[PDB]
């Protein structure tokens, strides 16, 4: 991660595809988005002594004046909430979080050091809590609702420093994948990868499927070979491991492997009828062109259906006004800040996983299963009916509404991982330890980089939040507003008309999927990239119709997928749906 690496990459003078890593999307600076570099950072790091040791690193260390909160304690205090009071929100569905889950792995992944690493590194993070390095363990509060033993601890990593070994730079953190919306949690952002993910067996351009299991006679995901698989500690009698997919994380929720799957399968049915059209494409041609489809369908699904309910109307003309031209110019990397503020959708979690069957009825005989036996339950997908009723219960259950006194549930804030840890993690808490670690930062810096108000009193920030309850809790807890994490911060402002964040996320989010298009050489709608007829074929796609030609699902949402979420109201027969026409892809 080192920045001076690769700088001398010279790009081929045409070519027709994205490369795997990302390079070479910017042909005057090839670097660029690839992936495995250091995230850019849109503001200095901020660091207890300048250079890399995170705020709450050493004891009495205050930040901006004033002493720095535990994370625990600010989500034991603000955060947590009782569950029987969520608020379903009337007009998202579950596939609105699922979404932007899959969506956030196709754009940055934060390597830290593995457990098996700590050989090398004294410290075992899993087990110890001692403060030494790589680890960063949460401290308990006193008074804590769950661990009463303070000399436990949260474990935690802190991400690998780019270019470790300088002794002259601000510590930075690295992307593992590539920053364009190109669908690397399909394909891969690393060339090995992208190549085992490949069925070289054959010239039909497919991606490899799992060789054990089908789903009702369709695809799987290939199984993955880790060391200290998590898959293997849920189900322990079953040993199911975890899956392989274009990024590490496929396995984490079933729900999140179903739309691994899905895409899988749609690549292969394009690679499919892409070899009826053109019988003499060869494999890679057929992979190639089919990769270039499902990039594209992931862009159109995030910018015309998903954006725009994230962040409402005023702030998609502010922050994503209409696409004219790519722009050699503009910056196409995920700003650090970017990876904690785009976590706002784990305010839209709910607190089980769904299924449902082919009425639409709860599947028997368990139709919802807690969140916290469900992470990393590959055996799920494998052995309790496939895709289909993972896929239903995302499209007919509500997403929870994010709630100033209801922000996210303990499912992730008490037992986020319990079946494969020593201990229930708290998501809320870890996302604050970890902009803390990546010097993010505080809420007020950020509110000036988006040119919005910096409040400085209680009086000021309850006015900011509507919700002066709100202000005086954040305040008894980090004494100004300067030192509000900016997960915390953010996901405590009113939402935007029509919209799921605030005005600070709002800002942070749409500025960074502006330049995620903006800087895209391969956007769909690049002049060159499809033609105009391919263009007008895939305004046509959408999520409903791909679940359609790839599952056992016959009733799909009507479009907009994400707003709609009630059966049978919201809902139509697939034969309704166009498919995507591919007769433009012919070539003679
Ligand atoms: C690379 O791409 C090729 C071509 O797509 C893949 O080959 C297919 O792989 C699938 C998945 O394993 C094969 O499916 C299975 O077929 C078994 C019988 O095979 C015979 O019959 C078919 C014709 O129908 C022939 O093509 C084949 O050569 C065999 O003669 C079935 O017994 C299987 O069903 C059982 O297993 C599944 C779990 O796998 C259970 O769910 C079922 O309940 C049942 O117990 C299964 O249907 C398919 O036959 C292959 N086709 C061809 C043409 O080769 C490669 O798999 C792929 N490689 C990789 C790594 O992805
Ligand atoms: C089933 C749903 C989800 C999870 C399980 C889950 C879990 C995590 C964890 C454990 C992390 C890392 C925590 C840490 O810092 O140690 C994490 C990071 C990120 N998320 Fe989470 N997440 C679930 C769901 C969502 C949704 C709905 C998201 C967005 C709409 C979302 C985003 C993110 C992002 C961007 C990150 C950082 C990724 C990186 O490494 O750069 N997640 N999530
Ligand atoms: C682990 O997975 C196994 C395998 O699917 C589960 O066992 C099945 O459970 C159902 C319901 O009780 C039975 O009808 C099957 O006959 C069982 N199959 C086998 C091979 O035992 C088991 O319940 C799962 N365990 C946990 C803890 O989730
Ligand atoms: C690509 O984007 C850059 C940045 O906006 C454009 O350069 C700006 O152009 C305006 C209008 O001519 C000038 O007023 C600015 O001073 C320029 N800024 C910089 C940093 O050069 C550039 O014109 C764009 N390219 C195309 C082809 O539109
Ligand atoms: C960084 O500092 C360490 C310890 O002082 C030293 O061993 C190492 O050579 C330094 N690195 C560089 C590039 O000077
Ligand atoms: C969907 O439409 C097809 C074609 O008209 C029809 O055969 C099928 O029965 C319909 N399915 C449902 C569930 O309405
Ligand atoms: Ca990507
Ligand atoms: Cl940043
Ligand atoms: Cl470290
Ligand atoms: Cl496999
Ligand atoms: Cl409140
Ligand atoms: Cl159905």
């Amino acid at each position: 991660g080192c920045a001076y690496q690769d700088v001398g990459v010279t790009c081929p003078e045409q070519d027709k595809y994205r490369t795997i890593t990302g390079m070479c999307n910017n042909r005057r600076s090839p670097t660029l988005g690839a992936s495995n570099r250091a995230f850019v950072r849109w503001l200095p790091a901020e660091y207890e002594d300048g250079f890399s040791l995170p705020y709450g690193w050493t004891p009495g260390v205050k930040r901006n004046g004033f002493p720095v909160a535990l994370a625990r304690a600010v989500s034991n205090e603000i955060v947590r909430f009782p569950t029987d009071q969520l608020t379903p929100d009337q007009e998202r569905s579950l596939m609105f979080m699922q979404w932007g889950q899959l969506l956030d792995h196709d754009l940055d992944f934060t390597p830290e050091p593995a457990a098996r690493a700590s050989f090398v590194t004294g410290v075992n993070c899993e087990t110890s809590c001692v403060q030494q390095p790589p680890c960063f363990p949460l401290k308990i509060p006193p008074n804590d609702p769950r661990i009463k033993n303070q000399a436990d601890c949260i474990p935690f990593f802190r991400s690998c420093p780019a270019c470790p070994g300088s002794n002259i730079t601000i510590r930075n953190q690295i992307n593992a994948l590539t920053s364009f919306v190109d669908a690397s949690m399909v394909y891969g952002s690393e060339e090995p990868l992208a190549r085992n993910l490949r069925n070289m067996s054959n010239q039909l351009g497919l991606l490899a499927v799992n060789q054990r299991f089908q789903d009702n006679g369709r695809a799987l995901l290939p199984f993955d070979n880790l060391h200290d698989d998590p898959c293997l500690l849920t189900n322990r009698s079953a040993r199911i491991p975890c899956f392989l997919a274009g990024d590490t994380r496929s396995s984490e929720m079933p729900e999140l492997t179903s739309m691994h799957t899905l895409l899988l399968r749609e690549h292969n049915r394009l690679a499919t009828e892409l070899k009826s059209l053109n019988p003499r494409w060869d494999g890679e041609r057929l992979y190639q062109e089919a990769r270039k489809i499902v990039g594209a369908m992931v862009q159109i699904i995030t910018y015309r259906d998903y954006l725009p309910l994230v962040l409402g109307p005023t702030a998609m003309r502010k922050y994503l006004p209409t696409y004219r031209s790519y722009n050699d110019s503009v910056d196409p990397r995920i700003a650090n800040v970017f990876t904690n503020a785009f976590r706002y959708g784990h305010t839209l979690i709910q607190p089980f996983m769904f299924r449902l069957d082919n009425r639409y009825q709860p599947m028997e005989p368990n139709p919802r299963v807690p969140l916290s036996r469900v992470f990393f339950a590959s055996w799920r997908v494998v052995l309790e009916g496939g895709i289909d009723p993972i896929l239903r219960g995302l499209m007919a259950t509500p997403a929870k509404l994010n709630r100033q006194n209801q922000i996210a549930v303990d499912e992730i804030r008490e037992r986020l991982f319990e079946q494969v840890m020593r201990i229930g993690l708290d998501l809320p808490a870890l996302n604050m330890q970890r902009s803390r670690d990546h010097g993010l930062p505080g809420y007020n810096a950020w509110r000036r980089f988006c040119g919005l108000p910096q409040p400085e009193t209680v009086g000021q920030l309850g006015t900011v939040l509507r919700n002066l309850k709100l202000a005086r809790k954040l305040m008894e807890q980090y004494g100004t507003p300067n030192n509000i994490d900016i997960w915390m911060g953010g996901v405590s402002e009113p939402l935007k008309r029509k919209g799921r964040v605030g005005p600070l996320l709002a800002c942070i989010i749409g500025t960074q999927f502006r330049k995620l298009r903006d800087g895209d050489r391969f956007w769909w709608e690049n002049e060159g990239v499809f033609s105009m007829q391919q263009r007008q074929a895939l305004a046509q796609i959408s999520l409903p119709r791909i679940i359609c030609d790839n599952t056992g699902i016959t009733t799909v949402s009507k479009n907009n997928i994400f707003m709609s979420n009630s059966y049978p109201r919201d809902f139509v027969n697939c034969s309704t749906l166009p498919a995507l026409n591919l007769a433009s892809w012919r070539e003679a």
